[PDB]
């Protein structure tokens, strides 16, 4: 009757951090579980967490949105994989993609249990797809728009022309990107730490260049503004190895 449907969330609140106090940020990521709302209409709203600072409330910003291709409670055996690019590691990438449209690169792979989980590659047979939750980004490296809303559905489907093959089908249909909350989360994130630490501003030169799910700076250090709580706090980490699947899925 209803597909699963994986929602990603950020908890916020504004807090007293370590900062291996100050005045920065408590963050983490968590799930929304909803199958019933049509796609792109979770709000903003008031979670959990309480500030021990000045007794203020944390908001959940959705931030994106993907439900699967099919019926059924095996759709729960889908999921994803997020991280962040740095200009530390062993790959690299788009850097003057970034420079130019002063926005982050991000890798997302598909995933399936059961689980390590099995990677879901790419129509074009990689491991996993390039992707800048901001519209607009063209990438002469990988030739590519980069957007996920664009792109991904796209890039993990093959309709078996030029292929020959039998058609291949994204098992999750569609990628909703709440914008407007992104830019929200970025700008709050970003503000904090050009405050905390002004330094950061040097490879920190815009908003949108903000990690707002591992919260790593582009040069590959952890913002110290933010403190992030995870699963031990009531979070989830995300990254390469940080597994989050669809869910709610109903047979009827």
């Amino acid at each position: 009757a209803n597909p699963s449907r994986l929602i990603v969330a950020i908890e916020i609140v504004e807090d007293e951090i370590p900062l291996t106090k100050v005045d920065g940020l408590k963050a983490r990521i968590i799930l929304i579980e909803d199958n019933t709302s049509e796609v792109g209409t979770q709000r903003v709203l008031p979670g959990t967490l309480v500030s021990d600072k000045d007794g203020s409330q944390s908001l959940v910003y959705p931030l994106f949105e993907a439900p699967v291709s099919f019926f059924g409670k095996l759709g729960d055996s889908n999921g994803m994989r997020v991280w962040s690019t740095t200009t530390a590691d062993i790959e690299e990438f788009d850097e003057a993609a970034m420079a130019k449209f002063k926005t982050r690169q991000f890798r997302i792979q598909l995933i399936e249990k059961p689980e390590s989980p099995v990677i879901v590659k790419t129509a074009d047979q990689q491991d996993y797809l390039n992707i800048t939750f901001d519209k607009g980004v063209y990438s002469d490296m990988y030739n590519a728009d980069l957007y996920v809303g664009d792109v991904l559905v796209d890039s993990y489907s093959d309709d078996g022309v030029v292929s020959g093959l039998s058609p291949l089908y994204s098992p999750f249909s569609q990628f909703y990107v709440y914008h407007e909350n992104i830019d929200l989360v970025r700008q709050m994130i970003y503000d904090t730490e050009m405050r905390v630490n002004p330094a950061a501003a040097a490879h920190t030169t815009a908003p949108g260049e903000i990690d707002f799910l591992t919260f790593l700076a582009v040069d590959g250090d952890p913002y110290q503004g933010i403190q992030v709580l995870g699963p031990l706090d009531g979070g989830i980490t995300l990254g390469k190895d940080g597994n989050i699947y669809a869910s709610g899925g109903t047979d009827g």
